[PDB]
């Protein structure tokens, strides 16, 4: 094979593997099986092998990480990362209603989701290019993560659109993994994780990017840093838009028109709670019209237009 030849048959291959990996990974549902996938990467790293120059960060095969880093650099949040106001009855969401009807002059809709049990994450692209990761922190300066989220499956390395959008969500660690991965510590006489949580932020905290890439980390995006170049007027319609450029967002939310509806969705999902494949400490419940979070602002501490209910 020629390097003209393999150039061209590298693109082709990180293309139809990346759009397959967009199935398996972000949609959760796979259209091919394994040995397709495996064939065609297999392909691939053998042309990457014999040509290194044409190995792209938005390939495949950059996901088993490689990288070791020293330490982070400080990842400046311009946009805060404000945290949750929280809530812990019926009580207190009621309120949370009353208060939200109080200073709007009207009913006003929710969207709910999953308070999903992980870390907070902020992702940047420049042209649909994934050029920064970061955490939290303390909301306005976190940690500079950028080439552990490149091992993370879930997070495109090269969205659809050449868009330049700072989007944020939750990275954890499903049960099935945390459970694996505690019996391997375990095994090597090392401290377990007390939950998936921790477990999640240790991993991000790891300087070696090939451990990293073995952590099985997962991801649900939920907002934007910056609505400039989306359309989304609601919270309802950004989920459905994160989803639509490339991002995993939780599939469980849902547009509730009353706070009693908001409150028979926090006990449906309390039930359901055990059930899924991830930790979650509760349901986040938020004002669904943007117009609406503009009206109500932000306290120092947090958003005045959303709040988290936390199971007991
Ligand atoms: C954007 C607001 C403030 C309303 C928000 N903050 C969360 N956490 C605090 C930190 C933060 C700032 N910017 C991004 N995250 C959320 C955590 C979850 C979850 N744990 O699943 C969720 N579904 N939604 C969340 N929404
Ligand atoms: N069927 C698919 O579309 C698909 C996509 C990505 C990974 N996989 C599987 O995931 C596992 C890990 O592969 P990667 O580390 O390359 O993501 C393999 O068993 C692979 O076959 C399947």
């Amino acid at each position: 094979l020629t390097l003209t030849a393999a150039t061209t048959r590298a693109q082709e291959l990180r293309k139809q593997l990346n759009q397959y990996s967009h199935e398996y990974y972000v949609k959760d549902q796979p259209s091919v099986e394994d040995y397709v996938y495996d064939r065609l990467y297999k392909e691939l790293v053998d042309i990457e092998t014999e040509f290194p120059d044409l190995i792209t960060p938005d390939s495949p095969t950059q996901r088993v990480g490689g990288k070791v880093l020293s330490g982070f650099e400080k990842a400046p949040h311009d946009i805060p990362m404000y945290s949750l106001n929280d809530g812990f009855s019926k009580e207190d969401i009621f309120a949370f209603d009353e208060r939200v009807r109080k200073a709007i002059g009207k009913p006003v809709a929710y969207c709910c989701e999953l308070k999903i049990d992980g870390l907070a994450i902020s992702l940047r692209y420049e042209n649909g290019v994934f050029v920064r990761g970061a955490t939290r922190g303390d909301g306005t300066v976190g940690e500079n993560i950028t080439e552990n989220l490149r091992t993370v499956r879930s997070v495109p390395m090269r969205l659809t659109e050449p868009i330049s959008v700072e989007v944020r969500g939750e990275c954890y660690m499903p049960k099935q993994s945390f459970v694996a991965l505690n019996e391997e510590r375990e095994e090597n006489g090392q401290d377990i994780f007390a939950n998936p949580r921790n477990a999640a932020a240790g991993s991000l905290r790891q300087l070696d990017t090939k451990i990293v890439a073995k952590r099985n980390l997962n991801t649900f995006l939920y907002t934007v840093a910056d609505f400039g170049p989306m359309k989304a007027k609601t919270q309802f319609e950004a989920l459905e838009e994160l989803s639509a450029i490339g991002f995993r967002t939780n599939p469980e939310r849902q547009l509730c028109q009353s706070i009693d509806e908001v409150w028979a969705y926090i006990e449906e999902y309390h039930e359901k709670r055990s059930t899924l494949p991830y930790e979650i400490d509760g349901i986040v419940i938020k004002v669904n019209e943007f117009a609406l979070q503009d009206e109500l602002g932000f306290t120092v501490k947090a958003p005045r237009w959303a709040i988290a209910y936390k199971f007991p």
